[PDB]
């Protein structure tokens, strides 16, 4: 009895699942620690009440079950580490990529990949019917409408963190939670539902909910997703330092539109320092309104009368994101008044950026080899009146057809770099207002060029140019300078030259027949023209006083 | 007695505060673990001696008290997790922002926000008297000079880490510590003092001290701050992966000048991969010398005779920082020989960057919609002789008045992008030395332009241009090229044209009266001029031998 | 007996090394936790069998020994925290940098730094003989061929994480492991071998192996290195969020060539969000093939017949890296089909980038003050046919000699910024295809310039220019525009002017003697020329029909 007093004071309290027949029995006994030291088969909907206790739950075995294992009434500060969820069912999965990591787009080829596995692919859903046209008819019935996920559901808790979670056909759901985090996810392999979900459709708007660190793979739908969360002006929530691989839908998704009877939208969240690779749909989908066939209202949210479709003041903090390998769109969003910075998107089959934004600013964007399968009309689309300050376009891929590279018809852009085809740029205004003294350095040509193109006149032909051309060969120390203008849709049709053939003179073009009065523009100027009937040059002169006179300029 | 032997060997040692009347009694009993499992009211200055033991302190309740709870004599490798500090006093706080997140600047409006709360605002300090002019007179006495903070003080320890700390009116102070870290701060809400402080005014210069991860909110002064730390050439200290929200002063601060009798300055620290949002003063304040009314000496530091004011070899490693929403300056520093990269600052009421630097290099800087309240003279200021390589300016905001955008009178700059008003650029030298072949693409105009502006001549008017203008309408296949020069402060006053009205000729300007001898510049050139008394063009000719002759060029 | 039942259920299981004579005895007794609470002297090769148990190993003391302490048969999910390795031997180390952090390059100066210490320098190896020419002869024998490292070796384990490791002369080796991580390394000071190594020369290719977070210092060779790892298309492995300081070789290394009888190469790894400072050799060395004296084959890898040397499809995910202070190369790699983004390299004595790549894309690269000791031929080298989209060159350093800045003879580049000497650019093609309307703003000169340079003609002289020059002084409201061409290797030798001396006319250069027929280029143009024998200007006219006629243009 003496020792027991001492022992109760000097040892750390932990209960372990191997000592109990059910998880509730263990939860009930727990005071400080709880060790999961044996695999536990749960039934879908099995619910554990943790009594408001602040528990440190250390997992060293699996939770095995189809459906949801529901944790409730955990005290603020509770932590669950090392959790591993696994389904009982091994479903049919598709694997729409080759052994050289090329995407498969042909429905029949995708069907041929079918296998029963808990990983290395995903269970088809209805969105696959759109993504792979014709697949709905070709999929066997046993591969359609599957619904396998083993989900850890944290329900109506505050201040709970799940650390280093993993699994097979695994999901993690925080339902009606606040100040909860999914930290350092240890590459769970996903199932039918989203891998990591913060859903706050009921109760107060979600706040304080983050994905921090870690990564996921596979899954039928999006890797990380938010419904009805608002981080406040403090931006207390979102996703930082995360990697998503091969989402069956999108890497990171803020939901759009109405779900159930209320809004699924999100405000004031962080999306930073993260990477999405090889999503079947999109890298980041940060829109809040439905694009195609939209609702006429926003129950639970701002009405259309206050903010039109795609013009919500979403106010997310969006910075330093990387997307590679999307089969859909690399980076998509909507909203009004947005600031977005430092986005890098490479090698996507659909548009690199699809931006249904207005009065927003995009700084230091790089869109490098996207729309490679011509799925969309362009590589970067912007609908509304926005500003782009720094835009890198084109890597090493060519474009065979007529699609635009940037179509941002209401936007003002500066700072494009890359080997863009200028005919594939469409913006409201493009300008470099603040360059210093300039040099055009030409490699691999016998000339250097400074060209001008007026898109209203022609998007495909330069309207004038300033050239420098070698006279003779390399090392001659001689070039000629040429000032040109387009005529009859023939670039460089008319030109003045300086030093052609090292002659040290200006070659001046003249009107090839009698110049009309209106040909001359300015006072105190002359326009030479040809009088064939005398073999003479004449000059149409607009005198300093504005009156016209015709003079003889050169004679036989 | 048999079991007790076995039990002492097989169980983890931890003591818990619920078994002791004081925190010292628990600390004294501890061997391995210490669990804080009941709220503990401490008195200011209460000091716990941990006996040099390497303890793992796990907090699941609050430390409650105004003033400092002082931890001493923790062994290297000790860890304190989940600590939650809370004041006993609920002070008066101000909230100088609206329900639409607009800053309040009017003192009377700020006073009207007063409430008693431990969060959602901050206790006024003397710096508020400057920030909100007139507020000193308008604040009620009960809202002035408050001093509420509940501070965990780690004193004279080596190798101690505080993880996942939080609180209300909370602070964390490492005094005279080395190799200590504040890791994954769980959004403590601050009090009167700095939220996270590494202060090494006594003893050896601080080294090995970091803030890694996490975030803070509110507080009256700066969120994270350093005094008398030097990371060594190894750069072993600083701040990485951190977020500061709504600092009452600045997000991240390295102190300047003398504090007490010695230097508060800092060297060789990292500031990387971090974000500061909505500080009342500055985002990052990385200066070491006092700007306004400076000391004539640096006791404990390099003398002015060795390094002039603002020219210390601070040698911080500064990269990948984001600031949004400052009411003061987004990014400020001083020093000589600095390299700074990848800084992004958006939507600040004062200057985006205030750089009292010399012989320093700034690479890939973006300053986007700053000085929005005209608090400073410019958006980015640089005092000394520096280099800027890549500078994005202007988002979507206009500027109504005469303030400069960049004033860097001793600096050489290249790579500006954005819709900057060129009259608002002031630098020593601006150049694009290494561009390739160029094309100017014009949208929304009937012409394209390549303009030249000599700032010594005029900062507001272009001095010459190369234009291409549509002849007729869209699709004509015809344009004219125009080479212009300014005269009488009228841009484009004098010009030569090629292909005006699709005439296929050059329109050449001539001197409107008798040309003086000195009007012609080069040998083997001619200058046409008007002789009104005969209705003739003449030519002032400088012959190949340099001598002048006047010839008749065109006659009736 | 009643209490013992209760106690066995309610307390956390942990054994502690203080209760056992050997580490194996403790490992054998362990069930859940294992506490290292006394220093433990191990013998090189001492091997601990952990029985497949999933153990949480908490270290609060040192493992002391030269050689390897080998951990085997740890269960998936095992974690080792706070480990501290220390050698028994204090070796001789060199410190090739000064008290102002300047690199020492002179062998005799390096030898003079010799001291016996476990840190603050490194043990020489054979690579130092190359790095510091002559040092092999000058080093005393007792400083050559040393081999001191205290290494924690995790052998043939899956799912083991080492967290917050540190030490003196310390190394960490994961041999034949999968799904293992080195997390938040707490600045171990290195020994003779690599600090952190994932080596998978035997068994399956390594996968799931990461360095996440943390930092290292010193060491004789590379800080973090990989052999025979392949992350799969999922990119499940690599290095994220890491800092390396003063590697004796390189910060981060993927091995090249054959080691033993098989490939040491690596595929599909992440290298992101990391920093390397002051390596003696390279920052990042991400090559897979041997550059100098290469193997004729790749046992265990793709044959040369399939992929030529330096053209392996390495497919690493490489983004957001910073290198400063290398004595060798900042960033090096090889491979074909690579995408690389957001690399920043500053202040390196050798090349900033050495890129033996083909059909690869580099986006937003900044190479700022590199090759400062002229160790290589250039600041950035690219061998193969690649694309660079955004390249910042030049900080504040000058270059005295003739070395190139970029030599990328097969690459197409766009978006250079900085005060580059254009004669030091060599590329296949350089272009800005997508600029908007342009303005050249000139500061500190009486003129503004838009220059053209044809590198085939001359890399050192501009071939033509468009200038604007002040007439009179500041505020005159007058400038002249000038269009020039090079002749006899004299820039600006021949020119046309508009508004010289505010004359409002064009000054036109003429051929200084009788123009040859071939001097005129285009039909409907004239070329003025001088007839000295009559003091007349003539015109060589190519009529609209293409035939030549000579006319009198101006007469006495
Ligand atoms: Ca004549």
């Amino acid at each position: 009895d003496q020792y027991s007093i001492e022992a109760d004071k000097k040892f750390k309290y932990s209960v372990k699942l191997s000592d109990y027949p059910t998880l509730q029995d263990a939860a009930s006994a727990a005071v400080d620690g709880l060790l999961i030291d044996r695999d536990y088969n749960f039934y879908g909907g099995e619910t554990v009440d943790f009594g408001g206790k602040v528990l440190t739950i250390e997992c060293k075995a699996k939770f095995i079950g189809d459906g949801n294992l529901i944790f409730t009434k955990l005290g603020k500060g509770s932590r669950i580490a090392g959790v591993f969820m696994e389904s009982t069912t091994t479903p049919w999965v598709i694997k729409p990529w080759t052994d050289d990591n090329q995407w498969l787009t042909d429905a029949a080829a995708v069907v041929a990949t079918l296998k029963q596995s808990k990983t290395d692919g995903y269970q088809p859903t209805v969105s696959d019917y759109v993504k792979f046209p014709g697949i709905e008819t070709l999929l066997p019935p046993n591969a359609k409408g599957q619904n396998i996920t083993s989900t850890l559901e944290i329900r109506e808790c505050i201040g709970v963190e799940v650390h280093r979670a993993s699994g097979l056909m695994a999901g993690f759901l925080f339902r009606g939670c606040h100040f909860c985090k999914m930290v350092d996810a240890n590459n769970p392999s996903g199932g039918k539902d989203g891998i990591i979900t913060f859903e706050n459709l009921s109760g107060d708007w979600g706040k304080g909910n983050y994905v921090i660190g870690g990564r996921t793979s596979y899954g039928s739908v999006s890797s990380a997703q938010f419904l009805r969360n608002n981080g406040g002006f403090e931006r207390d929530g979102g996703l930082i330092g995360f990697t998503s691989y091969r989402a069956g839908e999108s890497g990171v998704k803020t939901w759009q539109g109405t779900v159930g009877s209320t809004t699924s939208r999100n405000y004031n969240l962080q999306f930073r320092d993260s990477v999405v690779i090889y999503p079947v749909w999109d890298g980041f989908d940060l829109g809040a309104d439905t694009d195609m066939n939209p609702e006429l209202d926003r129950p639970g949210d701002y009405p259309i009368t206050q903010y039109p479709l795609h013009q919500l003041p979403l106010n997310h903090l969006i910075d330093n994101l990387l997307v590679r390998g999307a089969l859909g769109v690399g980076f998509g969003m909507d909203g009004k008044g947005m600031y977005v910075s430092n986005i890098t998107v490479e090698d996507c089959a659909g548009s690199g950026a699809y931006l249904l934004t207005h009065e927003s600013v995009f700084t230091n964007i790089a869109i490098i080899d996207t729309n490679t399968k011509d799925f969309q009309a362009n590589q970067i689309y912007i609908s509304g009146a926005c500003r782009v300050n720094g835009l890198r376009l084109i890597g090493i891929r060519s474009t065979d057809g007529q699609s635009l590279t940037i179509d941002a018809p209401n936007s003002t852009v500066s700072g494009i770099t890359g080997m863009v085809d200028p005919s594939r740029i469409n913006v409201a205004n493009l300008a470099e207002e603040g360059l210093g003294n300039i040099r055009a350095n030409s490699f691999g040509y016998d000339s250097a060029a400074i060209k001008l193109r007026i898109h209203k006149l022609s998007k495909t032909l330069d309207s004038g140019a300033l050239y420098s051309h070698i006279n003779g060969g390399a090392g001659s120390g001689s070039a000629y300078t040429q000032l040109t203008a387009i005529s009859g849709s023939t670039p460089d049709a008319v030109s003045l030259k300086v030093n052609h053939k090292d002659c040290r003179g200006a070659e001046i073009p003249f009107v090839p027949d009698i110049a009309s009065d209106d040909f001359i523009k300015d006072s105190s100027c002359f326009l030479p023209y040809w009088e064939n009937n005398s073999t003479s040059l004449k000059a149409l002169v607009k005198k300093p006083n504005g009156e016209l006179v015709r003079l003889t300029l050169a004679t036989l």
